[PDB]
């Protein structure tokens, strides 16, 4: 297929971009282009998902992510993804209400619970833990021989920062990686056969979760997420639902996002080799070379709002009850606010200006340790290796919310 063709031909009110087929072969950015330029605020009248707005300009998304009386996340009306059925009981989904799911007063009573996992001495706690787990890993990679990066490094680290989180098993861990990616799946999608079968391995996680929980209950407070929900006056009264959907929130989000980020790491040091030169020579870079990764990768293509009121947006009439998406993936490409916004480079000026952890009331609580974790990760590639080589074709996950990577084919360099 040639998404530039059909971009150009087609007529503006045909324009989809949620297909998670565009994703898998990143092919976006000749839709995102048109539509920035010609259509910035976009009904679509035909998708999956019914019709719903895009926003594709990255100051009309600071808009809409900062209006939450206006635009919704509640459960109540959806929650927070385009697609109804990964945290909704309707066509084989599950009802999965979260506080990134809640509109305020209750949203702000769940945050404050786990906020303590980022207060500033737990960062620097954290901070020195990872650094020598991850050594211990990035010690074992062969050179010159090919291995799946997604495999020995994102995953990897990924479950090793979040299992220090959660203080899971460390043995079991590769049990977060299973969960997080059943959650965001649909049967056909190459994890799952059958609604069923999703369901039954959610409910695996619940009876493991809740085995943890009844022991942190019965132990002094700790540094950990699950600590942080047993030892809370305003979380005794979680129904299952409630509690198994504030499980997800925490898996998905530690998860799938970090893994991203280190894969699309990868991608940047083979595609821009004299970008990964420069922060090897100059360590101070690192400063604007994490946040540059997540800009450049943009883990999270797009969180979704349901508009509570009519309201006229950019000369647009948005009706009460319309699904509103705001493309973060294409806010992240806006040349207006971004200069040559494609490219990857390691020394950008303002480089903390992007729109991949939101902005608002829901701006993600956890990307200190996230940038920290990847802090680590670049230390240790610039230390060890001359330069990293993708070697073979890279497989990309079919999804419009979690924008990464399956397989990448790499060769280190000493
Ligand atoms: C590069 C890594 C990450 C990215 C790109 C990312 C992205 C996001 C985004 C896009 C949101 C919602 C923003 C909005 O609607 O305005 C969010 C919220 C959240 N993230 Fe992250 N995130 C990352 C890492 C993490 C990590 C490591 C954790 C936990 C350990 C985490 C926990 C959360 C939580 C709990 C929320 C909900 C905040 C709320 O509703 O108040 N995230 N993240």
């Amino acid at each position: 297929i040639d998404d530039a063709e059909i971009a150009r031909s087609i007529a503006l009110e045909d324009i989809d971009v949620s297909k998670p087929e565009l994703f898998e072969r990143d092919g976006l950015h000749p839709y995102f282009e048109r539509l920035r330029r010609e259509d910035p605020v976009h009904y679509c009248k035909a998708s999956e998902y019914g019709p719903y707005w895009s926003i594709t300009k990255f100051s009309d998304i600071v808009a809409i992510d900062t209006n939450h009386k206006v635009f919704s996340s509640d459960h109540t009306n959806g929650s927070f993804v385009l697609d109804d059925t990964t945290l909704n009981a309707v066509d084989g989904g599950i009802y999965l209400p979260n506080f990134l799911g809640m509109d305020p007063p209750k949203h702000d009573v769940h945050r404050m619970v786990v906020s303590p996992i980022v207060a500033p001495q737990n960062l620097l706690r954290f901070e020195a833990t990872i650094r020598e787990r991850t050594k211990r890993v990035l010690s074992e990679l062969p050179i010159g021989e090919e291995f799946n990066w997604v495999d020995r490094v994102s995953i990897e680290l990924t479950t090793m920062m979040l299992a220090t989180l959660l203080d899971f098993p460390f043995d079991d861990r590769r049990k977060l990686t299973r969960w997080s990616d059943i959650i965001t799946t649909r049967p056909g999608y190459g994890l799952v056969d059958s609604w069923e079968q999703r369901e039954s391995e959610l409910m695996e996680c619940l009876a493991y979760f809740q085995r943890l929980y009844a022991e942190r209950q019965a132990m002094p407070p700790k540094p950990d997420l699950i600590s942080m929900l047993a030892h809370s006056p305003e979380m005794q009264d979680l129904t299952p639902t409630d509690f198994l959907g504030t499980l997800a929130l925490l898996i998905v989000g530690g998860n799938d996002t970090t893994r991203s980020s280190m894969s699309g790491s990868a991608m940047a040091c083979h595609l821009y080799p004299q970008e990964f030169d420069k922060v090897r020579n100059n360590r101070a870079l690192l400063a604007s070379v994490i946040p540059e990764v997540v800009r450049w990768q943009t883990p999270i293509a797009h969180m979704r709002r349901t508009a509570l009121e009519d309201v006229e947006f950019r000369g647009k009439q948005i009706r009460k009850g319309d699904k509103v998406v705001m493309w973060y993936l294409s806010g992240n490409r806006d040349d207006e606010v971004i200069d040559r916004p494609m490219d990857f480079i390691a020394d950008r000026p303002r480089a903390r200006h992007h729109l991949s952890f939101g902005f608002g009331i829901h701006r993600c609580l956890g990307n200190r340790l996230a940038e920290l974790q990847l802090k680590i990760l670049w230390e240790e590639m610039c230390e060890r290796y001359s330069r990293i080589e993708v070697c073979g074709e890279p497989v990309r996950v079919p999804s419009n919310l979690v924008h990464g990577y399956i397989d990448i084919p790499v060769r280190l360099h000493a």
